[PDB]
């Protein structure tokens, strides 16, 4: 679709059998979700933003569906104050900025 | 332009006659720049990021050029990891998300 930026660009995602609301963030390197369970291997990571760093768990090769577009990539899980979809997945669904 | 997201969506902005690099960030309500000088009076704002809260100085009605596109709006100044261009100015320069 074309998505306006008068409001926050929130979309439904499907991940780990769950439906969630998330924020399409062109500024984010990574995808970061609030605490949830995912299968398979993980390793710790510190990620930074406004206000400083938080510690997250990094899972790789996770299937995700965003606005009905399938992709696979790394998903970070931790105490983020909101679900963000980052460039690592935005690329896979062909998402671009236009002006 | 159309900007893909394989790399950080970094652009040149001009503010107060000087060039800077900044990140086009659709997950940001507000525009936040690293410490700099701006004219007039400022008001306080507390803004929240992935890592927690920071205090910033809010300047209103500031002219700023973003990739050659002219805007005039609210600019927050404070301890941010990078210069971030948020939806308040992205809407002024006619930005959308497309996939
Ligand atoms: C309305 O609040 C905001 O719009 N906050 C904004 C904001 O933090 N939005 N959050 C989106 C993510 C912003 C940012 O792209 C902002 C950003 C920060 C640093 C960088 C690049 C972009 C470069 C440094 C390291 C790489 N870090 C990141 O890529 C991280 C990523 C790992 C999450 N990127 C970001 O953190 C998402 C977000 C949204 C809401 C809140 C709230 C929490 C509680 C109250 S508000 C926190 C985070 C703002 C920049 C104005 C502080
Ligand atoms: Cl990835
Ligand atoms: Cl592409
Ligand atoms: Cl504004």
């Amino acid at each position: 679709p074309q998505i306006t930026l008068w409001q926050r660009p929130l979309v439904t995602i499907k991940i780990g059998g769950q439906l969630k609301e998330a924020l399409l963030d062109t500024g984010a390197d990574d995808t970061v979700l609030e605490e949830m369970s995912l299968p398979g291997r993980w390793k710790p990571k510190m990620i930074g933003g406004i206000g400083g760093f938080i510690k997250v768990r990094q899972y790789d090769q996770i299937p995700i569906e965003i606005c009905g577009h399938k992709a696979i990539g790394t998903v970070l899980v931790g105490p983020t104050p909101t679900n963000v979809i980052g460039r690592n997945l935005l690329t896979q669904i062909g998402c671009t900025l236009n002006f």
